[PDB]
């Protein structure tokens, strides 16, 4: 039972694979904070062995009203990726919502992925399976693991069919979300074998907890860790969802890695039969 | 505490006022099997004394594969519109996606919607708010109710006031949705009394329950009902969404409106003290 | 598919029936608060034309500290059941926790409770099973509808077929009750018919919403209603489990009779073809 | 922030202590049965370097029939500890329902466990408190972590301060149960840092599953872990709640401490600010 393998550049992600970290931040603030946050995820990666892919969104439409921060935008936004990629030569992936913008940004970055609200809009599948790069399927706190097969099926059918598949959590009651931590295997298994990644920010809201949640989802063996940092997350340690002290990277860092190892090179067990 | 009133043309809807009905079919699959559906309503909704909204969608963004039925179109659907309004002369309702298609349908149908899953998509409110169309907001399965005060405010500063919550009920665990009757009294608080409506058919999924359920949310009081209908139900009593046999329209629909009388007309009741 | 009946006394519970009220108080806190309770109930019971019978709870095991109000106790208590039964002649219902406390009561009283955390004690039901008397099954928050296959088949078993079932919601993530409308039918349906009581009060906590829910439960169509008053709330509207304001019983029990009636007479509705 | 320890005998159970194994079997079937599963922990615990507690149940109240399996009893049970503890020198901890139970076997074992059903039963807190053992308190699938505080000041209360917390998962929907990692955190803060264990097989139910459930548990970083193993499981990799293949133990074992030792030896990380 070999895993699928998904190949961003020299980057080969797989559930078997030591662990590729999907680091970065939330929104394109300012290329001021974008590259000053870059900077030491690029340095600690590097110092301590973990394959790096740097992840911010250029738009928003989560935004809770109208005459907020859109952000950058399609095409502002993009440069500040050129200038990053140049500046720290590391693989960009960016969330994408209209059809239109599939194409321009599989040009620009390595990853596009597609938001958990819209992971069944066959109108962005399609045209995101098109692009024929490598996709990150947030997985629909509403969506169970085993219907994450759907998903994969209709990439396939676009032609598209180097897709991740990241668990951001699952709802659980009102205005609060739960991790199954059994929804990694179901998803692997469903996804014939594709690499499985763990939002840990955006599972959390409703903290200090990153840290244990982080650990378990590793402990399970994935394919990869999301997350998301702030210098002073935006002054509470949570940017929206729960962003992590930029600071505490390479001790957390240190900790995902040992487990991630510790895990990934284990006798086969089949508690099965 | 007088309930805010939401017009569709002489219609007025609202959750003191005797209730409305948003009846259909999922699809427009034919106009042969549109006007046949529409037949139905337009003969029990007159002959009961129930205000009625047509509904049936024109595109589909949940289809479960690519090379699928994607529907008449943007296009060809709202000729059908059109063609059912002169012949019926009835209000028609239709969902939409894309913020393109936004202003197009404003114009060829009375009241919009928008869907459960875009519900946190800006640039749709924006671009919806815009039309100044009456708005029918399905609440998310992973939305709680207090949280519809932030897509009604939103809708407010695009402009438009005209606005209707359904509750399409909520997750409850996996692959399984739970309909929170306290729900309704939330959504209308939060909402500026806003119109509460109750969508029966997409609460079911996993039936003779369409009954039992449409009653106990009629019996909370509603400003409407939203409900989806077939002459032969796919073969099983539920086309995706659980549909109802149209011949038991008149029946159910008896029931309906013998509770949203006896509710609607009661001595104010508060067991807040 | 006519209903079993269950019989307390004169009194006739069953889903096809006009309903029954379990109406009363928590604890029996003092009999001056006991019998000026049950007052109110058997006043506005006979006036309305509602079959009634009293409850409350001589015993607490689901106090918070250890030292606190246990209650009257079986010995004490059984006696102010006495002197109610005599001064009023209506039925008596009381919740049972250890087995021994079973032969007592239902000499004493004509309807004994299981406890919904104790639902799972086979001790306890082959104890209470074997009284012969008629059985309030409260069904557990965290036991879904058709698993009360089994308790109403271990009540058989043990010779005792004289079985109510009470739906008092059911676990919605953390520290939340939500009530499936749906689960009515389905206890039905499995239980050979049982008579199904909503237990308003017990499914509420986290109000002016005893309302809103006891229609929605009454509009599926029920045998009977389990509720809780008080003169003055604890002070709150909530003694614990949300109680409702004793003054506002008739004006509540009108709403409830006059929906029980609406629904009870239907020409029986068939949406499942 | 230094963590409350248990010792049961020599052993001491602590949150930042190398982890305890509560590993057994659900019932004792036989004494034949009870003394081969017992072998493999002995030998397996001891051979790895991990403190042992074996668990089996004396008696069931969670039957589905009446007439079915109670098991040993009261009496004919705890001769088999006896005989246990003799040949083998570990320490027992079994369940206790009936308040009676409580003395008679904090004499025969070192831990009592307090069913998760009866968690809020202050009749059999109140007897369970007397004893002066230590007592696992089953965390009830529909209590959330942080009312988890009561249980343990009840307990204090009656004298008793020996407690453990053990999670056994949290109702997720209809029949379902999932682990909420973030519960160990929370358990731990309300519990005045009190021990807190992992239920891991109890917290299936619907497999190779245990596995990388009970990683992400040790991951978090806990007190212990509570498993039960069978031969041959009833034929099924799960009797009742999914009993772990004994073959397997060793292997798995290994896992656990590989992922207790690496976690409980971590330059304390605060992800706070």
């Amino acid at each position: 039972m070999k895993q699928k393998v998904v190949s961003i550049g020299d980057i080969n992600v797989a559930n078997d694979l030591p662990f590729v970290l999907f680091g970065g931040m939330n929104v394109l603030e300012s290329r001021d904070l974008a590259m000053r946050i870059c900077e030491h995820y690029v340095t600690v990666t590097q110092k301590l062995g973990i394959p790096y892919v740097f992840k911010a969104s250029f738009d928003k439409a989560n935004r809770s009203s109208i005459h907020s921060y859109r952000g950058p935008g399609l095409e502002e936004g993009m440069k500040i990726f050129q200038e990053l990629k140049q500046t720290f030569g590391v693989k960009i992936i960016t969330d994408v919502h209209e059809p239109s913008q599939a194409q321009p940004v599989a040009d620009v970055v390595d990853v596009i992925q597609l938001p958990a609200f819209l992971a069944r809009q066959t109108d962005l599948v399609e045209a995101m399976a098109k692009t024929g790069a490598v996709i990150n399927v947030k997985k629909p706190q509403f969506v169970s693991p085993g219907q994450m097969g759907n998903i994969v099926d209709k990439f396939k059918e676009g032609g598209n069919e180097k897709v991740i598949l990241c668990d951001r959590g699952a709802n659980f009651g009102y205005d609060n979300l739960v991790v199954d931590m059994l929804g990694f295997s179901i998803m692997k298994k469903v996804s014939g074998n594709s690499p499985v990644i763990f939002d840990v920010t955006h599972a959390l809201q409703c903290r200090a907890q990153v840290a244990e949640l982080a650990r378990a989802g590793m402990a399970v063996g994935l394919a990869g860790l999301f997350i998301e940092a702030h210098p002073d997350p935006e002054h509470a340690k949570c940017d929206g969802p729960s962003a992590l002290p930029l600071a505490k990277l390479e001790p957390f860092l240190k900790q995902m890695k040992a487990i991630d190892d510790l895990v990934k090179g284990f006798e086969e067990l089949d508690t099965s039969k």
